[PDB]
RNA sequence: CUAAGAAAUUCACGGCGGGCUUGAUGUCCGCGUCUACCUGGUUCACUGCCGUGUAGGC
């Protein structure tokens, strides 16, 4: 979209940058659910996929002026000191097919044992013998702390930038989920 | 090529007993331990679509 807002976090000695990225993402999710718009894209530049750390930048995509003003205010609700955001400028158009989307993994076999026991396959000890073992525990690289709101606990969130094959531009949804679920123009 | 050249000391045994170390004593006075400080990077869970497996929500 043509309403991008790059945000560059100011270096603060008291706070690590991912600890503020989690608060920025939480305020963005809370005030993005609160509006009437449904598909508002979110992209993560400065990605650095060699040292396994998320970037210090963040951009939005919303095909309106009033909606992009609402989301310029939304991620900046109350903080006003740690963001140091920019101005909405006219975007270039390479669009190299890069789609950013959520992924999920299973590292707790006891939840699978609970689901096996108390929902479908009513047993006591067949569950612990049959499938699980202390092996094949997955992992995913970009972490977001993301404390919950509606009676929840601290749970990570993992995201993937897709294939950057520069051949064409396939149309997709702007956002599926909290922030991003589709393709965005990548710079 | 040596004050050279050689060589069986061998046997036995009862050290015994007796005894009052005694009393006496004033260690004793003094004292300033001060000063400063980010545990923090770090709670990958709960429960469900689902016969596995692998999609999703917060």
């Amino acid at each position: 979209m043509d309403h991008y807002l790059d945000i560059r976090l100011r270096p603060d000695p008291e706070f690590p940058p991912a600890q503020l990225m989690s608060v920025l993402f939480g305020k963005l999710h809370q005030a993005l659910v609160a509006q009437g718009g449904d598909r508002i894209g979110v992209s993560f530049p400065d990605l650095d996929e060699s040292r396994s750390r998320l970037g210090e930048r963040l951009r939005i995509h919303a095909s309106a002026d009033d909606l992009r003003a609402l989301l310029a205010r939304p991620w900046l609700e109350g903080l006003r000191d740690h963001l140091q955001f920019g101005e909405p400028a006219v975007v270039p158009h390479p669009t190299p097919y890069r789609q950013v989307s959520r992924v999920q993994a299973k590292s707790n076999p006891e939840r699978l044992r609970r689901r096996l026991m108390r929902r479908h396959d009513l047993s006591e000890e067949e569950a612990r013998k049959r499938i699980p073992d202390t092996v094949a525990r997955t992992l995913d690289l970009p972490f977001v702390t993301l404390r919950s709101q509606s009676t929840g606990q601290h749970f990570r969130l993992f995201i993937r930038h897709g294939p950057l094959q520069a051949t064409a531009e396939e149309g997709g949804f702007t956002c599926y989920g909290l922030s991003k679920g589709g393709f965005v123009p990548w710079f």
